[PDB]
Protein backbone atom coordinates (compact mmCIF):
# COMPACT_ATOMS: atom_id res chain seq x y z
CA UNK A 1 0.00 0.00 0.00
CA UNK A 2 2.69 2.31 -0.95
CA UNK A 3 0.35 5.55 -2.13
CA UNK A 4 -1.70 7.48 -0.55
CA UNK A 5 -4.06 11.10 -0.98
CA UNK A 6 -3.76 14.23 0.59
CA UNK A 7 -5.91 17.49 0.03
CA UNK A 8 -5.00 21.15 1.22
CA UNK A 9 -6.59 24.25 1.57
CA UNK A 10 -4.33 26.91 0.71
CA UNK A 11 -4.15 30.99 0.46
CA UNK A 12 -6.67 32.49 -1.54
CA UNK A 13 -9.35 30.38 -1.33
CA UNK A 14 -7.45 27.27 -3.23
CA UNK A 15 -7.14 23.60 -2.89
CA UNK A 16 -4.20 21.55 -3.64
CA UNK A 17 -4.01 17.87 -3.82
CA UNK A 18 -0.79 15.97 -3.54
CA UNK A 19 -0.48 11.95 -4.09
CA UNK A 20 2.19 10.65 -2.23
CA UNK A 21 4.54 8.03 -2.88
CA UNK A 22 6.32 6.03 -0.37
CA UNK A 23 7.90 3.17 -2.17
CA UNK A 24 8.97 -0.36 0.42
CA UNK A 25 12.80 0.49 -0.98
CA UNK A 26 12.27 4.02 0.81
CA UNK A 27 11.96 5.98 -2.28
CA UNK A 28 9.13 8.94 -1.54
CA UNK A 29 7.21 10.57 -4.32
CA UNK A 30 4.73 13.73 -4.67
CA UNK A 31 2.35 14.13 -7.77
CA UNK A 32 0.75 16.82 -8.15
CA UNK A 33 -1.86 18.70 -10.38
CA UNK A 34 -0.93 22.00 -12.30
CA UNK A 35 -2.32 23.85 -15.14
CA UNK A 36 -4.30 20.54 -16.29
CA UNK A 37 -1.19 18.13 -15.81
CA UNK A 38 0.55 15.74 -13.24
CA UNK A 39 3.84 16.61 -12.41
CA UNK A 40 5.57 13.90 -10.73
CA UNK A 41 8.23 14.85 -7.87
CA UNK A 42 11.06 13.57 -5.77
CA UNK A 43 11.49 13.78 -2.04
CA UNK A 44 15.10 16.42 -2.04
CA UNK A 45 15.27 17.68 1.56
CA UNK A 46 14.05 16.27 4.94
CA UNK A 47 10.24 18.68 6.96
CA UNK A 48 10.05 16.91 3.25
CA UNK A 49 10.07 19.46 -0.07
CA UNK A 50 9.87 17.80 -3.35
CA UNK A 51 11.04 19.10 -6.65
CA UNK A 52 9.63 18.30 -10.32
CA UNK A 53 12.02 15.18 -12.01
CA UNK A 54 11.01 16.91 -15.05
CA UNK A 55 13.71 19.65 -15.15
CA UNK A 56 11.52 21.34 -18.32
CA UNK A 57 9.46 22.55 -14.82
CA UNK A 58 10.06 24.07 -11.47
CA UNK A 59 8.11 23.30 -9.10
CA UNK A 60 9.08 22.89 -5.42
CA UNK A 61 6.81 21.13 -2.83
CA UNK A 62 7.69 22.31 1.11
CA UNK A 63 5.84 20.17 3.45
CA UNK A 64 6.41 20.71 7.68
CA UNK A 65 4.12 18.57 9.20
CA UNK A 66 0.45 19.44 8.30
CA UNK A 67 1.47 22.64 6.45
CA UNK A 68 2.60 23.51 2.97
CA UNK A 69 3.94 25.55 0.48
CA UNK A 70 4.24 24.87 -3.14
CA UNK A 71 7.12 27.48 -5.25
CA UNK A 72 8.10 27.92 -8.40
CA UNK A 73 11.04 29.35 -10.47
CA UNK A 74 13.18 31.34 -7.93
CA UNK A 75 11.46 29.88 -4.94
CA UNK A 76 8.61 32.30 -6.13
CA UNK A 77 5.42 31.15 -4.17
CA UNK A 78 2.61 29.79 -6.34
CA UNK A 79 0.10 27.89 -3.70
CA UNK A 80 0.55 29.68 0.12
CA UNK A 81 0.04 28.69 3.53
CA UNK A 82 -1.53 25.13 2.61
CA UNK A 83 -2.95 23.19 5.47
CA UNK A 84 -4.24 19.57 5.25
CA UNK A 85 -7.79 19.06 5.42
CA UNK B 1 12.91 4.59 -12.90
CA UNK B 2 9.80 3.94 -11.05
CA UNK B 3 7.34 6.78 -12.22
CA UNK B 4 6.20 7.37 -15.92
CA UNK B 5 3.94 9.55 -17.55
CA UNK B 6 2.16 8.41 -20.54
CA UNK B 7 -0.09 10.32 -22.70
CA UNK B 8 -2.75 8.90 -24.61
CA UNK B 9 -4.73 9.86 -27.68
CA UNK B 10 -8.74 8.80 -26.88
CA UNK B 11 -12.02 9.19 -29.44
CA UNK B 12 -14.09 12.09 -29.78
CA UNK B 13 -10.37 14.74 -29.43
CA UNK B 14 -9.98 13.44 -26.15
CA UNK B 15 -6.63 12.98 -24.30
CA UNK B 16 -5.79 10.86 -20.89
CA UNK B 17 -2.70 11.54 -18.92
CA UNK B 18 -1.61 8.31 -16.99
CA UNK B 19 0.97 8.28 -14.14
CA UNK B 20 2.06 5.03 -13.89
CA UNK B 21 4.29 3.77 -10.52
CA UNK B 22 6.47 0.69 -11.13
CA UNK B 23 8.34 0.27 -7.90
CA UNK B 24 11.76 -1.60 -8.13
CA UNK B 25 10.20 -4.58 -6.19
CA UNK B 26 7.41 -4.75 -9.19
CA UNK B 27 4.28 -3.14 -7.19
CA UNK B 28 1.81 -1.16 -9.92
CA UNK B 29 -0.09 2.09 -9.18
CA UNK B 30 -1.85 4.26 -11.57
CA UNK B 31 -2.95 7.81 -11.26
CA UNK B 32 -5.48 9.46 -13.37
CA UNK B 33 -6.89 12.98 -13.44
CA UNK B 34 -10.64 13.17 -13.62
CA UNK B 35 -13.35 15.84 -12.44
CA UNK B 36 -10.38 18.09 -11.64
CA UNK B 37 -9.13 15.67 -8.83
CA UNK B 38 -6.24 12.75 -9.07
CA UNK B 39 -7.61 9.36 -8.38
CA UNK B 40 -5.29 7.19 -7.14
CA UNK B 41 -5.32 3.42 -8.53
CA UNK B 42 -4.02 -0.21 -8.00
CA UNK B 43 -3.06 -2.96 -10.01
CA UNK B 44 -5.76 -5.89 -10.19
CA UNK B 45 -3.92 -9.24 -10.22
CA UNK B 46 -6.41 -10.21 -12.77
CA UNK B 47 -6.08 -12.00 -16.59
CA UNK B 48 -3.44 -9.66 -18.33
CA UNK B 49 -2.55 -7.35 -19.46
CA UNK B 50 -2.65 -4.62 -16.80
CA UNK B 51 -5.72 -3.48 -15.20
CA UNK B 52 -6.37 -0.92 -12.37
CA UNK B 53 -9.41 0.32 -10.19
CA UNK B 54 -9.66 3.18 -7.68
CA UNK B 55 -8.36 2.74 -3.99
CA UNK B 56 -10.52 4.91 -2.82
CA UNK B 57 -13.70 2.63 -2.91
CA UNK B 58 -16.02 5.90 -3.29
CA UNK B 59 -14.75 6.28 -6.77
CA UNK B 60 -15.71 2.97 -9.36
CA UNK B 61 -13.21 3.87 -12.18
CA UNK B 62 -11.58 1.54 -13.65
CA UNK B 63 -8.54 1.92 -16.12
CA UNK B 64 -8.25 -1.47 -18.62
CA UNK B 65 -4.88 -1.62 -20.53
CA UNK B 66 -3.52 -3.90 -23.21
CA UNK B 67 -0.40 -3.12 -24.82
CA UNK B 68 -0.55 0.32 -26.03
CA UNK B 69 -4.61 0.77 -25.73
CA UNK B 70 -6.30 1.45 -22.77
CA UNK B 71 -9.99 2.30 -21.46
CA UNK B 72 -11.34 4.38 -18.86
CA UNK B 73 -14.46 3.22 -17.54
CA UNK B 74 -16.65 3.76 -14.18
CA UNK B 75 -19.70 2.28 -13.03
CA UNK B 76 -20.83 -0.76 -14.77
CA UNK B 77 -18.68 -0.23 -17.16
CA UNK B 78 -19.52 3.01 -18.44
CA UNK B 79 -17.09 4.82 -20.68
CA UNK B 80 -15.42 7.74 -19.88
CA UNK B 81 -12.49 7.45 -22.40
CA UNK B 82 -12.61 5.18 -25.09
CA UNK B 83 -10.29 3.15 -27.96
CA UNK B 84 -7.24 5.27 -26.00
CA UNK B 85 -3.84 4.44 -27.65
CA UNK B 86 -0.39 5.89 -26.48
CA UNK B 87 -0.03 8.88 -27.89
CA UNK B 88 2.55 8.42 -31.77
NA1 LIG C 1 7.07 25.53 -14.15
NA1 LIG D 1 -14.84 7.54 -32.25
NA1 LIG E 1 11.29 0.04 -11.50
Amino acid sequence: QEISKSIYTCNDNQVMEVIYVNTEAGNAYAIISQVNEMIPMRLMKMGANYEAIDKNYTYKLYTKGKTAELVEGDDKPVLSNCSLA
